[PDB]
């Protein structure tokens, strides 16, 4: 079996280009990402849309209630070993995402190390403006109103609601920043997707320089993978 690994800070295309070896090869995606097994937050995630997948397959480590919290990564990698090690009949699979604490456990696991043929890349940050500019667009996506899946803003009011899921909607790009944003102006979360047309453009910016801030530990903190 050949494995396709394509790992990488996040607002790097990482996803798209996934898809478009999977619409090529007929093989799954297998995402690299604990944040998204939690499909209450699908779209602040970055799980990719429905329409977007191009009739793929995506496959996720786990389906879980934000309330029961992020997988771990020692749970996710077990997980990963499993969906790899079924499909082995298979020509090849595309392991894409960017969770550095799972991708950490990759690399110390013996698993990884025979019985495999390999297509490695890793997309790096590259100047911050640039950076910047594609996060701000990702938000925007992320922010649109669609009558087919729920806004980032959405998913955070609906968990809103639920008292032990805001502690850890705080440890979560994007949603952190949206909280702090809120308490900054003293808005309600509830209230976050009625703001003016001039606080959503502050928004957007800052949750674009809290992922900008997410993409610089990526850089320190991923693995370097052999190639
Ligand atoms: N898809 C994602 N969306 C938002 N935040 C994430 C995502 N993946 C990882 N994180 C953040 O990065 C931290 C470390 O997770 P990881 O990169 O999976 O080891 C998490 O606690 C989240 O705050
Ligand atoms: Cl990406």
């Amino acid at each position: 079996m050949l494995l396709h690994l394509i790992y990488g800070p996040t607002c790097s295309g990482k996803t798209d280009m996934a898809i478009q070896i999977a619409q090529e090869t007929g093989w799954p995606v297998v995402a690299l990402d604990r944040v998204q097994c939690c499909p209450q937050i699908a779209t602040g995630s970055g799980r990719p849309l429905e329409s977007e997948l191009q009739s793929t397959r995506r496959i996720y480590l786990d389906s879980r209630p934000l309330t029961e919290g992020i997988l771990d990564a020692e749970s996710a990698h077990r997980r990963l070993i499993f969906e790899v090690d079924w499909r082995k009949s298979e020509e090849g699979l595309i392991l894409e995402g960017g969770s550095i604490s799972l991708l950490n456990c990759m690399a110390k696991s013996p698993f990884w190390r025979s019985g495999f043929q390999w297509h490695v890349k890793r997309l790096r940050l590259g100047d911050s403006d640039a950076f910047l500019t594609r996060a701000k667009q990702r938000v925007a996506e992320m922010f649109a109103i669609r009558e087919d899946r729920p806004s980032l803003l959405e998913e955070l009011a609906e968990l809103w609601n639920y008292p032990a899921a805001r502690p850890i909607l705080e440890d979560i790009d994007g949603y952190r920043c949206a909280i702090r944003f809120a308490r900054k102006h003293d808005l309600a979360i509830s209230q976050l997707p009625n703001i003016d047309a001039g606080r959503h453009v502050e928004l957007i910016e800052a949750i674009a320089n809290e992922y900008l801030e997410h993409a610089l530990s990526q850089e320190r903190d991923f693995p370097q993978w052999p190639e």
